[PDB]
Formats: C-alpha cells, structure tokens, sequence
C-alpha cells in the first residue's frame, strides 16, 4: 500500500486524480490526517464510501510507533522511534508562548561531530518523508490533536534531531511543505526552522526549493578551532558557510533578516572571552541571533559542560557589541537531554529481534 504520509499536497492531489477522485478529496483527507491525527479510513465520516473502499485497497496511513518514552519534570518529552529495525529521537518541549518539537533527519550522522552523541554511531540512512512528518503526526496525536483537543499540540518545528538535515533534501522539503501547509500542521515559516553544520552547496540549492527559517551550527570563532568541533569546516570553512548564509537570506524571508546561530558552550575550547571577541569580529556583516546552548554531557565524550558565569561573561562580552545574545535553558534534566542517548548502541538491533520471539 502507498503510504499517504510521504505524500505532500500536490502529490496527494495527483495521486488520488489516478484513483478517480477530483483534488480537494486529497485536501480533504490530509485534514483527517494532520488536524485530527486520524490513520483510520473508517473514521473518516464526510468522506463517501467509495472513496472510502478505494483508500483502504491501495493506500495506507502508517505512522511510525512509539518504542520508548521518557517524561520530565518540566513537561519535556522524549520519544524513541522506531523506523525499521533502526531508531531516532524526537523531543516534545513545552513552553508558555511556544510548544517545540525537535525532529530527526537521519539514522545516524556522517558528519563525527565530537561533542555529537550520534558521531560516534556514523551514518545507517536517510530517512523518508513518512517517516519525517509521522514524527509529527505521532508526537500531535499523543499530545492531542488540534481538532480533538481545540488547542494545537505543536506550535514550533526545529530540525535539530538526528542527522544533518540538508544531505535528504529530497524527504526533508516535501516533510517541511507538510508542515507549512493549511491542511497539513498549518505552520508559519517562522515556525519551522532547519538547522545544519554548513553543507553550502546544498543550502545553496534549499533556497531555490523552500523558504524556512535557517539555524547554522556555528560552535567556534575561527577555522582552526572549528576544524576540531564540526569536521564539515575542513570542506566549506565559517566564511563559505557566512556568504552561503546571506545567499539564503536573499531568497528566504522566514528569518526577517536575522539568521539564528546555535553556539554549544564546551569546558576551555569555546568559551573564553578571547573567543566571544573573535566571534564577535566575525559576525559583523551577519545580522543574527546567537543561541547559547549549555553542552549536554553524555558517557565516552572528551569535553565538560561550561560553567554558568563563564557563560555569562561569554554573553555579556557578545551583548556590548549590540549582538542579541540568548542563554537557552537546559531541558529534561531529570532524564537523557544528551541528543542521541535514548536511541542508544547499534548491536541492539540484534538483542530487538530475539526479544519479539519469545514475545
Ligand atoms: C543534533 S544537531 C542536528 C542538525 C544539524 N546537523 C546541526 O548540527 O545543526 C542540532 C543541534 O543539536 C546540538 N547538539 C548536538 N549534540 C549536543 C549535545 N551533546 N549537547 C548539547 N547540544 C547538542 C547542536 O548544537 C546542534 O546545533
Ligand atoms: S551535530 Fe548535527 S551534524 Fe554534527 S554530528 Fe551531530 S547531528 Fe551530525
């Protein structure tokens, strides 16, 4: 059966054009699906029957399933997802104005950043559109539908889940339509938000394709520290990844202006003042807002967690030059924050197919 969560509108129209169908009937059925969290052709009440019996034949809605879950104190969630025999992470974060959810692009990441707990796993595949948005569609359904429960479940999208999102244009796009779409989540460019370490030829090409709002991993004020942190440095260094930024901000709009730069803070590699005033020299052309994200620590990583007031004088220094600068809070403390930890060693695999034996 076709699975109708890897299709997006115009792909949902033409598709149900071969069945017979006029196009709206495709809009129709998206809203069962995203609106309401439905997979169930039966539940479907203002559709007829025959269309009905035609979806059921061909066509399928199959999310993927909730292996584990974990939720904190502070109203973070934290989802393991199975995707074929692999699996990824998604993160339901709950705020007061906002409600985030952080998706996955990838089993795995080929890119061995080392303060990354999916570096050390490497690259196993991309994943497909299906399995991107049904990320959504689950995390919406367990929260609780828009249409079921009159508020909407999530607010916010952000690509900071596993894997580097702009190496699966082909499922990530078409996911983020989805997203963007009245019939899909229904979601404000504002809303969702794709991050990456700085693949420049691809974002080169994401600008000529969709208007999102852009996050870069930025993690170093020089080449030669950066080259260390985020290996994708040695290929297309900050300068590149700069001038690519303003190539997409010519195009793109969903950031008005303002580029969003995620900045970890790592024990006496990256968080002296004499790095904040580098930074700071670098990013004099780039508009932005910098994010500084507190390193979530994790088993068999060869970095500490930067103390609290070498945080704040790193802000303060970026702050009197007239940077927006933004300390983000540390979320699900009680349980694995650490990205990647709750998916944990590939050999499970193996230990997963002996379980469902003697299940
Ligand atoms: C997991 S990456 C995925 C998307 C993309 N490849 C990128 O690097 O932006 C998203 C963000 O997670 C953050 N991150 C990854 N591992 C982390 C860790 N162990 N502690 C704190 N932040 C982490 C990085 O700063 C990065 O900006
Ligand atoms: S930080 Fe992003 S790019 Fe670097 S390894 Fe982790 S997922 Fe891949």
């Amino acid at each position: 059966k076709i699975n109708l969560l890897d299709l997006n509108r115009q792909q949902m129209r033409e598709f149900f054009k071969d069945l017979g169908e006029k196009p709206f009937r495709a809009d129709q059925v998206m809203k069962w699906m995203y609106h309401y969290c439905c997979d169930n052709f039966d539940e479907m009440t203002d559709i007829n029957k025959v269309l009905r019996g035609k979806l059921k034949e061909v066509a399928e809605i199959r999310a993927p399933e909730v292996v584990e879950e974990q939720r904190s104190s502070d109203g973070t969630i934290k989802w393991a997802i199975a995707v074929g025999d692999q699996r990824v992470e998604t993160v339901y974060i709950p705020e007061d104005d906002r409600a985030t959810l952080a998706v996955s692009s990838q089993v795995g990441c080929a890119l061995e950043c080392k303060f990354c707990s999916t570096a050390q796993q490497g690259f196993n595949r991309n994943l497909r559109v299906s399995e991107i948005i049904g990320q959504v569609w689950r995390a919406a359904k367990i929260v609780g539908a828009a249409k079921v429960t009159g508020q909407r479940p999530i607010t916010n999208v952000v690509m900071m889940g596993m894997g580097e999102p702009l190496l699966n244009l082909n499922n990530v796009v078409p996911a983020m339509e989805i997203m963007l779409d009245d019939f899909g989540f229904g979601l404000s460019k504002r809303r969702v938000t794709l991050s990456t370490s700085g693949v420049v030829p691809a974002l080169d090409k994401l600008g000529d394709m969709i208007d999102v709002a852009l996050a870069i991993s930025l993690h170093a004020p020089n080449d030669e520290i950066r080259d260390e942190i985020v290996p994708i440095n040695k290929k297309y260094n900050i300068e590149t990844f700069l001038a690519a930024v303003r190539r997409y901000l010519e195009k793109s709009n969903a950031n008005q202006g303002r580029v969003t730069i995620e900045y970890v803070m790592l024990d006496h590699v990256n968080d002296g003042t004499e790095h904040a005033h580098q930074l700071a020299e670098l990013l004099k052309d780039t508009p932005c807002k910098i994010n500084l994200i507190p390193w979530n620590p994790f088993p068999g990583a060869p970095y500490g967690r930067s103390s609290n007031s070498r945080i704040d004088r790193f802000s303060k220094v970026l702050m009197s030059y007239g940077f927006t600068t933004i300390v983000r809070k540390t979320r699900g403390d009680d349980i694995d924050a650490a990205c990647g930890q709750l998916a944990g060693d590939v050999i499970d695999r193996t230990k997963r197919t002996l379980r469902k034996r003697m299940q």
